[PDB]
């Protein structure tokens, strides 16, 4: 309850919009858990103030500062900035167990049952299914684990240049051990898989609980018609429309409260 | 040993080339198991004679014949012809356990350890990872199971129009039960995943044991230069070159034995 939380990350204003929509969707589906968001100094004051309303806790992380424990690793491997910032989710020891969710995900149903899982639980990644997708995962905050992950980042880096490579390298028993740590795909449904693999989606897609907007174009990169309530042109804009309905209904008017 | 086997299927001459290469690769990597191939009447006499040399057993199946148990289901759902023919793999009760492999797969290392698995064991399918790819799977021949599968095909059909949809619908506990039934991806490596997901492949691809040639273009659809020993233009033609080396070295000269 109070010691468990959903955790996300925003390094800029664009992803802050995603985090705001994500946080709103979790509230919409009545989560009994806390909502926390890791933010960097590059996030504007207005976005930060909006985040302070949607989330129960806003934690500032600045790996560009010499006082940060990951700073030295960043100097060694500067392309891992976002990854190192994300790793700070393990530093949130005020929580006993958390569900990390990237700011480009969207909740479609209550997913509090994820807290029944143990670290490290995650859904299979499409493309190379023996690796888990790091967009949604159940973990246990721990300074020791954070230090171990930072050590791996320093010595090995990441095989994909991002957090997914590093996380799979560290939590390497995932593919061959404990089916319970394999979160069902509906808890982290790839937006790509939805429009690509039509048969499979038509058969199981209705049970989707979380949509993960992957690819170059993010939800906020689309144009949304507020009258027809649909984005402009693609066989299932339904999820993009849900994202935009929440953004239009709850997020934008919230951001307007600060103009006064 | 004698009661265990690798089983494949050929419905035409093009796939017969694939089966011949597959069977040859299994021999190349010294399998201690039997090799069986299901064939239809549309396979030519010369291809059939080549199959009789590579495989220990060549079983003819003709679902177009009224005497076949699947014929009636075919009349009801004619688009399932290939699927119904493939289902006959469960009718091979002379074997206690088999590993089915599509004719468009290629073995790169001994995979006899697959016989330690139980029905139904298969690797995750890229695209919708909560479904297993039906290109490679461990099963137990049984008339009862065959009848149950045919019953599902008749009543429900297949959600993807092919054998994968039907098999996943029948063996539906796969995604959430028993991690041992999740064959490692290297036992059925998608050719698409190899050229697409470069990072992941670069990291784990060297351990590939079986390559599954997916997509429209099959190995036999490429042009192969026998001098340079490489197909014509694509960041990893290595596997296509292995396929063609076996085809050039063992299969073609075998097919020439019959011209005399």
């Amino acid at each position: 309850m109070t010691d468990q939380a959903f955790v996300t990350l925003t390094t800029n204003d664009a992803y802050a919009k995603g985090a705001l929509v994500l946080g709103s969707s979790l509230k919409q589906h009545r989560t009994s858990r806390r909502l926390a968001v890791l933010t960097t100094p590059q996030v504007s004051d207005t976005m930060r103030k909006a985040l302070e309303i949607v989330f129960d806790e806003v934690i500032t992380v600045d790996i560009l500062d010499s006082g940060d424990s990951a700073h030295l690793t960043l100097m060694k491997r500067p392309e891992l900035g976002v990854t190192l910032t994300k790793l700070h989710c393990w530093s949130l020891t005020q929580y006993s167990k958390c569900v990390f969710m990237d700011a480009d995900t969207l909740v479609l149903a209550n997913i509090d049952d994820l807290f029944e899982r143990e670290e490290l639980s995650a859904a299979p990644d499409p493309g190379w299914p023996d690796c888990f997708n790091s967009g949604v995962f159940v973990y246990q905050p721990s300074v020791e684990t954070y230090n171990q992950l930072l050590h791996v980042a320093s010595e090995q880096g990441s095989f994909n240049g991002g957090d997914q490579g590093l996380l799979n390298t560290f939590f390497n028993s995932w593919a061959t051990t404990d089916i319970r740590k394999h979160l069902p795909f509906i808890y982290n449904l790839s937006s790509i898989s939805i429009y690509s693999y039509l048969p499979a989606f038509k058969a199981f897609g209705a049970n989707a609980k979380v949509v993960h907007f992957l690819g170059q174009t993010k939800p906020w990169n689309y144009t949304y018609d507020t009258k027809t309530k649909s984005v402009r042109s693609m066989t299932h804009p339904q999820f993009l429309n849900v994202w935009w309905d929440i953004f239009t209904t709850s997020v934008v008017p919230l951001l307007q409260q600060f103009g006064l």
